[PDB]
């Protein structure tokens, strides 16, 4: 292959997940199964500014900083079936490191989570993808960042959030599974040692003694910005808070004393510019124009690599 999964630029992110991917892989000793390559392919600096509400109510009267400095990510896990690469599973996240002001001092937040549904063998597909985020969870963790959030929300219909049109029999999970499925993910994390503690945004700001909406952590395109900004009050946030809570979840990674002593984040990756692969929109639009489908296996095999053909010399730019 002279465009492949593997030949992209490593990452020390990258050779993280990759390994405890393929550490899980050959200690399970299935013959179907095949090696799992996974890449960062764009990480670049963004900020999420306050909306004119908020804004007025507590940027303007100095309680609030007016944008926060998050580190955006994308990255892709690719098997080999058949002997030919297929990208099965995509993430965004938003990292906000040590230099960021509070309420977003030391958090990831998952912008976004996808899969097409041809992980060989099928029984190992979830497994696989749990791998991926508690090996994802702990490297951060490892870098110093103290809390994760999960907006645990399925896709809707007519849209898709990475890969343009999946797979007709790949069902979407309703709320209650997917629910489940990341408390089925965390449960792992938490027996690891890699998480202390998880809880839904409600109990953890009934026991963090919130009592403002600029304590909030205020991530780009989360609920709670929209939330705030449509109430345009601290009540008001409880009764969301709960009737929501099991959405939003709270991934506490380090905690106690050992929260307090941190040295500063220091990401040892550098950044990679990226056009297609900058935000969701880009890359849907490439699939959308060159009549490419992540529906059928043969389909999205041709995908990953018309992605990796794309990938590779805008790379080179
Ligand atoms: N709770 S679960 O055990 O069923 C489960 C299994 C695997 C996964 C991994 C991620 N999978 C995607 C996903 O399927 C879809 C995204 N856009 C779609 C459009 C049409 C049909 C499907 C998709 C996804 C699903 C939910 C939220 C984000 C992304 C997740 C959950
Ligand atoms: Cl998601
Ligand atoms: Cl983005």
């Amino acid at each position: 292959m002279k465009f492949s999964a593997k030949r992209l630029p490593s990452t020390r992110l990258g050779t993280f997940l990759e390994n405890r991917v393929n550490d899980f892989l050959r200690r399970q000793n299935h013959p179907e199964s095949g090696e799992v390559t996974v890449r960062v392919v764009h990480a670049s600096d963004k900020t999420v500014e306050v909306k004119p509400g908020m804004k007025a109510r507590f940027v303007d009267s100095g309680e609030m900083a007016e944008s926060f400095p998050y580190r955006t990510k994308a990255l892709f896990a690719f098997e080999e079936i058949d002997g030919v690469d297929l990208c099965f599973f995509g993430m965004h996240v938003q990292e906000y490191g040590s230099d960021c002001p509070p309420p977003n001092q030391r958090r990831v937040y998952i912008s976004y989570l996808d899969s097409v549904h041809f992980f060989r063998p099928k029984c190992l597909r979830t497994a696989v993808y749990h791998e991926i985020l508690i090996g994802y969870l702990e490297y951060v963790k490892k870098l110093g960042y103290t809390t994760g959030h999960i907006w645990a929300c399925p896709p809707s219909e007519g849209d898709d959030y990475i890969f343009h049109c999946h797979p007709p029999d790949q069902k979407i999970p309703k709320p209650k599974r997917l629910q489940e499925w990341y408390k089925k993910m965390l449960d792992k994390a938490v027996s690891e040692r890699i998480v202390h503690d998880y809880k839904d945004i409600f109990k953890q700001a009934t026991e963090d003694r919130l009592t403002s909406a600029k304590e909030l952590p205020y991530f780009e395109g989360d609920f709670w910005p929209n939330v705030l900004e449509e109430s345009i009050l601290s009540q008001k946030l409880y009764a969301t808070m709960e009737k929501h809570k099991e959405v939003f979840f709270v991934i506490r990674l380090i905690a106690g004393p050992a929260a307090n002593s941190l040295p500063p984040i220091v990401d040892p990756d550098p950044l990679i510019p990226c056009d297609l692969m900058d935000g969701r929109d880009a890359f849907l639009t490439l699939a959308r124009d060159k009549h490419l489908e992540f529906s059928s296996l043969r389909r999205a095999q041709w995908s990953t690599g018309c992605m990796l053909v794309e990938l590779h010399t805008q790379s080179q730019d």
